[PDB]
């Protein structure tokens, strides 16, 4: 005998954030809590089931419609292949197992703005900060480029870049002018780019002197 399986499942790729989840299975009202089991492989390797011990975060027998793969180290190799299944339970009785699309994380993901975006104005001159969307640790296997947006208020846009440093320099401007500007991410991987949302508009007076 089975149970229903979980409808609408989604797998959230973003930045570095890894995040199945699914709508509930309601069976009668007077039903004991369904619980929820997620599993993994790696390409053609044993099905692995979503334990501490094997990615990191407890998703067995839970009652939550979420498995958060990187809440705690956690979570998947960015350019691993991995196939997520899901299952309903109550007991021994269970629904069949709903298998995913297959994903990388670098091939898959959706890359955010560079955050704490900060900029420190010079006479000609405004000195762009900021942090990359995510950590990459394993610099050879992928990286990110950067581009700089900028503008007057009412001129046409310009757009320095790329680069591969978390500082831009935009040299030779008006003194005492406000200009306006976005910054954006491409991640490269040599198996593949992502270009990345670009950030809030903000604006700065060049100074005088
Ligand atoms: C990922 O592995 C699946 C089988 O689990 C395979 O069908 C797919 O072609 C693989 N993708 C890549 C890019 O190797
Ligand atoms: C995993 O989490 C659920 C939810 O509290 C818990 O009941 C279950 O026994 C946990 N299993 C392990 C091995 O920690
Ligand atoms: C990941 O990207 C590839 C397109 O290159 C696609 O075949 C695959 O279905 C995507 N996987 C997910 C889970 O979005």
């Amino acid at each position: 005998s089975q149970l229903p399986a979980p409808q609408h499942p989604k797998i959230r790729l973003y930045n570095a954030e890894q995040v199945l989840s699914w709508e509930p299975v309601a069976l009668s009202n007077s039903t004991r809590p369904v619980v929820y089991q997620v599993q993994f492989k790696y390409t053609d390797s044993k099905w692995f089931t979503a334990d501490i011990m094997s990615i990191g975060v407890n998703c067995t027998q839970i009652t939550a419609t979420e498995c958060d793969f990187t809440a705690a180290s956690a979570g998947f190799p960015m350019d691993f292949n991995v196939t997520l299944r899901l299952r309903a339970e109550l007991g021994a009785l269970h629904s069949a197992w709903v298998t995913m699309p297959w994903f990388q994380h670098y091939r898959n993901v959706t890359v955010g703005p560079p955050e704490n975006i900060e900029v420190t104005p010079g006479e000609g001159s405004l000195i762009i900060r900021f942090s990359s969307p995510f950590d990459i640790a394993d610099t050879s296997t992928a990286f990110f480029c950067y581009y700089v947006h900028y503008w007057e208020k009412g001129g046409i846009q310009q757009v320095k870049g790329p680069f591969r440093s978390n500082s831009i320099s935009l040299d030779n401007l008006k003194p005492s002018r406000v200009y306006c500007l976005q910054v954006q991410a491409q991640l490269l991987w040599n198996k593949i780019f992502r270009v990345g949302h670009l950030s809030n508009i903000s604006c700065y007076e060049t100074m005088a002197d």
